[PDB]
C-alpha cells in the first residue's frame, strides 16, 4: 500500500501517490456554496452561481470547514481512495501556528481515520526533491513568498522571511499595467486571460533599467497573444514590468525588500559558518519562480550583496511547479521514512500534541 501524498497552496492543490514522479490531481483551492457545496474544477465553472471561498491564505488555513471539504474531495472525487487504508503526508507553510499544525493531526485521524500521517514544511521537501539537505529555499506561490534555510532537514526559524508577494499579486499589477495603456478587464474570465498571458509571456530582465530602455526604441521584445475570438492583444515592456515587483516591490506600493534582498537577509540572519552552503545551494520552487530569467537575476543581484570572494549558487529545477509534491513524493516512499509516521495508535495515546514532537 502507497502513501498518499497531499500539497495544499493557497492556489492549488495537489495531490497523488508516494513513488510517483507527479501529482495526478490538481485543482484550484477553491470551495464555492450557493449565492449544495462544490470543490476544485467543478466549483470554477459554477461560480457565476456560488460564493467561492479561499480556505488557505498565505499559505496558512483560515477555515477549516472548507479545508475538510477540500481534503474529503481530493480522497474521493479527484484520487478515488479511502483515507483510512493509506498513511498521509500533508504539507504545512513554513511558520505554521502550532494550533493548526494539531488541528490538521485531529482532522486526519478522527474524520478521515487515517492509520498514519505526517506533516511536513513544504520548503524542505523542494530542497530535498533537488537532491539536497541544506540549503536555502526561495519558495513563491500564488498567495505569498517564503525565504528558508535549512540545516540537515530542519528549517530554522529564527531566519525564516514572509512576502506576501505572489502569482495573485503579479496578474492583479498585470492587469493593472495593461489598463493603463488603454485594455479593460471587467470580468473574471478575462482575469484568467491576463494571467494565462503571464505565465506565457511575461520574463525577469537581467538589468531592468536597460531593458526599458530597449523596450522604448524598438519593437525588438513585442511579443502578441492570439484569444480564442481571433483578437489579438499586444505586450511589450509589461512583459518584463511586471515580475520585476518580485524585486522591487515599491511597484506595488509595498514598503518591502525585494526577493533577492529577502534571501540575503536570510542567509545573514544564519551563523556565519553555514552561509558558504546556502549561497552555493539556493534554490527555487513554486510557480511563481518560473519566469525565463529569474535565476541569473537572482544571481546577478545576490552577487551585488554578498562578499565578493563568495560563490553564489541559483538551483532552479525544470520541475520546481510541483517540487514541494516531489520532494513528498520522495520522502514518503524512502523506506528509512516508514517508521517516522505518526500511528493511529500513537494518536489515541497522546493526542493532536504529538505532532510537535514527531514532525520537528
Ligand atoms: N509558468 C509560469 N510563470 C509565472 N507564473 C506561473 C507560471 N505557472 C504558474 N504560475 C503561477 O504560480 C502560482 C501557483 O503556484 P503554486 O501552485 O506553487 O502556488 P500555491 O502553492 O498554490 O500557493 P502558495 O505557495 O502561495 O500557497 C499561480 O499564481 C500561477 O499564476
Ligand atoms: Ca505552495
Amino acid at each position: 500500500v502507497a502513501a498518499l501524498v497531499v500539497d495544499n497552496g493557497s492556489g492549488m492543490c495537489k495531490a497523488g501517490f508516494a513513488g510517483d514522479d507527479a501529482p495526478r490531481a490538481v485543482f484550484p483551492s477553491i470551495v464555492g456554496r450557493p449565492r449544495d457545496s462544490y470543490v476544485g474544477d467543478e466549483a470554477q465553472s459554477k461560480r457565476g452561481i456560488l460564493t467561492l471561498k479561499y480556505p488557505i491564505e498565505h499559505g496558512i488555513v483560515t477555515n477549516w470547514d472548507d479545508m475538510e471539504k477540500i481534503w474529503h474531495h481530493t480522497f474521493y472525487n479527484e484520487l478515488r481512495v479511502a483515507p483510512e487504508e493509506h498513511p498521509v503526508l500533508l504539507t504545512e507553510a513554513p511558520l505554521n501556528p502550532k494550533a493548526n499544525r494539531e488541528k490538521m493531526t485531529q482532522i486526519m485521524f478522527e474524520t478521515f481515520n487515517t492509520p498514519a500521517m505526517y506533516v511536513a514544511i513544504q520548503a524542505v521537501l523542494s530542497l530535498y526533491a533537488s537532491g539536497r539537505t541544506t540549503g536555502i529555499v526561495l519558495d513563491s506561490g500564488d498567495g505569498v513568498s517564503h525565504t528558508v534555510p535549512i540545516y540537515e532537514g530542519y528549517a530554522l526559524p529564527h531566519a525564516i522571511l514572509r512576502l506576501d508577494l505572489a502569482g495573485r499579486d503579479l496578474t492583479d499589477y498585470l492587469m493593472k499595467i495593461l489598463t493603463e495603456r488603454g485594455y479593460s478587464f471587467t470580468t473574471t474570465e478575462e482575469r484568467e486571460i491576463v494571467r494565462d498571458i503571464k505565465e506565457k509571456l511575461c520574463y525577469v530582465a537581467l538589468d531592468f533599467e536597460q531593458e526599458m530602455a530597449t523596450a522604448a526604441s524598438s519593437s525588438s521584445l513585442e511579443k502578441s497573444y492570439e484569444l480564442k475570438d481571433g483578437q489579438v492583444i499586444t505586450i511589450g515592456n509589461e512583459r518584463f514590468r511586471c515580475p520585476e515587483a518580485l524585486f522591487q516591490p515599491s511597484f506595488l506600493g509595498m514598503e518591502a525588500c525585494g526577493i533577492h534582498e529577502t534571501t540575503y537577509n536570510s542567509i545573514m540572519k544564519c551563523d556565519v559558518d553555514i552561509r558558504k552552503d546556502l549561497y552555493a545551494n539556493t534554490v527555487l520552487s513554486g510557480g511563481t519562480t518560473m519566469y525565463p530569467g529569474i535565476a541569473d537575476r537572482m544571481q546577478k543581484e545576490i552577487t551585488a550583496l554578498a562578499p565578493s570572494t563568495m560563490k553564489i549558487k541559483i538551483i532552479a529545477p525544470p520541475e520546481r511547479k510541483y517540487s514541494v509534491w516531489i520532494g513528498g513524493s520522495i520522502l514518503a516512499s524512502l523506506s528509512t521514512f516508514q517508521q517516522m509516521w505518526i500511528s493511529k495508535q500513537e494518536y489515541d495515546e497522546s493526542g493532536p500534541s504529538i505532532v510537535h514532537r514527531k514532525c520537528f
